[PDB]
């Protein structure tokens, strides 16, 4: 019926996990600034590229959480950005890829974090929130219930994680105070405690210690079913080939992945990383998925 090796199927790893487990309890791999994979200009890459492959590659590699950053256009649409850089990717584009993946692998669910990355273009009829809700969120693909969302209810749908203000529709995880460049704790959906490590602009050593500290707390609080842990291993670019997100990820990802591999924990949280690929081993996202062995 259900075996541990089932977690090895990167395209259906959530299948063996019971329907009653809250998404917050599952250890889920995610991608930081998910839509930056089409950047080609060397200068744009060194400063703003965080992924080498598209959404489907990311999903087929086990990623279930996507960090989508968008901008409202004068044509009532949302396109992806990284700062002032247009990424040649649209919100409709992401949703469509998620839909196809969910169709092929109905046992899974896609968690979509959405944040306003750049000021709306002048001439928009509505706001960032109103436009997203009216032209995108109305789609049945989006889960409309909240609370401590369970896997069973999320399968086959996209679970929204709001990082924008002004929301008016229900569904997914509500928006909450997200202080800049810090590790913090607060609540979400009234009955869910949330801890986030998002120090994106600290020195290398401080970042690694912060990742390990938050992961240590997660590994030791494995039965807390209503606590959500979001751990970003990504670091902002230094502008050179030695401190770009690519270089930072090449050293941080294997380091953290090795921690998990050696400890063999039962929970490591929602681990959001830069550059999901199969170059540097151990591979972080795979170890994160394997940490769900006790849920089976
Ligand atoms: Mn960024
Ligand atoms: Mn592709
Ligand atoms: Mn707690």
């Amino acid at each position: 019926a259900s075996s541990v090796n089932e977690l090895e199927n990167w395209s259906k790893w959530m299948q063996p996990i019971p329907d009653n487990i809250p998404l917050a309890r599952i250890s889920i791999p995610g991608t930081h600034d998910s839509g930056t994979f089409k950047l080609q200009n060397p200068i744009k890459q060194v400063w703003g590229m965080t992924q080498e492959y598209d959404f489907r590659y990311q999903m087929d590699h086990g990623a279930r959480i996507f960090d989508i950053r968008g901008r409202l256009t004068d044509d009532n649409t949302i396109v992806l950005h990284h700062g002032p850089l247009y990424l040649y990717v649209t919100l409709h584009e992401f949703i469509n890829e998620a839909k196809q993946f969910l169709k092929d692998n109905p046992s899974e669910t896609i968690i979509m974090s959405l944040k306003k990355e750049y000021e709306d273009m002048k001439g928009a009829e509505g706001s960032f929130s109103s436009t997203f809700e009216k032209n995108y969120f109305v789609d049945p693909i989006f889960l409309k219930t909240e609370g401590n969302i369970k896997l069973g209810d999320a399968r086959g749908k996209i679970v929204l994680l709001k990082r924008y203000s002004g929301s008016n529709e229900s569904g997914g995880y509500n928006n909450f105070y997200w202080p800049d460049n810090e590790t913090f704790t607060t609540t979400v959906n009234q009955n869910v405690n949330v801890t986030v490590q998002d120090k994106y602009k600290v020195n290398y050593d401080e970042k690694v210690k912060s990742i390990k500290d938050t992961m240590d707390e997660t590994m030791n609080n494995s039965e807390d079913l209503n606590h959500l842990y979001i751990n970003f291993t990504s670091l902002s670019s230094g502008g050179t080939a030695w401190n770009s997100p690519s270089s930072s990820a090449s050293s941080i990802n294997p380091e953290i992945a090795n921690d998990i591999k050696q400890k063999n924990p039962t929970r490591v949280g929602w681990v959001i990383q830069d550059y999901i690929n199969e170059k540097w081993s151990p591979l972080l996202y795979q170890e994160v998925i394997r940490a769900n062995k006790s849920l089976i």
